């Protein structure tokens, strides 16, 4: 099965678990508010890892057009790169 | 049953289905370079319609996130 993501506006990426759950974004929040997409702040967590947006966007959207993770060497480049 | 999502390098969303079909992005060529993300030419199909990349990008973050599409209040307001 596919890979979780979870949003959060802890920052610390320029980061703790108790951090990371204590601000996590909710999908009324997001609703509410999709301009939190480029908040500084928002972090991802995808494949046990933290990652911003810049950083996670590819993976979330190679994961919701072809339903398959791009690849570890893939991600490892693109993340290498910035 | 969630909403299908299609990526194109068709570009001129400034689009027919015969130049969006033709430019169809794979998964290969999305995995052998992610940087198509930000080409300006990447155009988003879902809900029947045609976005880039800024204004697709909440709703399909939260179709992974939340397996649910946004309001369509939302996304009429986000894509104002
Ligand atoms: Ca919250
Ligand atoms: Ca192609």
């Amino acid at each position: 099965d596919l890979p979780d993501v979870t949003l959060s506006l802890c920052g610390g990426l320029s980061i703790s678990k108790e951090k990371f759950m204590e601000h996590i974004i909710t999908y009324h929040e997001f609703a509410e508010n999709p301009g939190l997409i480029d908040n500084p702040n928002l972090v991802i967590r995808i494949y046990n890892r933290y990652y911003n947006w810049a950083l996670a966007a590819p993976m979330i959207l190679s994961l919701q057009v072809f339903q398959k993770s791009l690849p570890k060497a893939t991600v490892e480049s693109w993340v290498k790169d910035k």
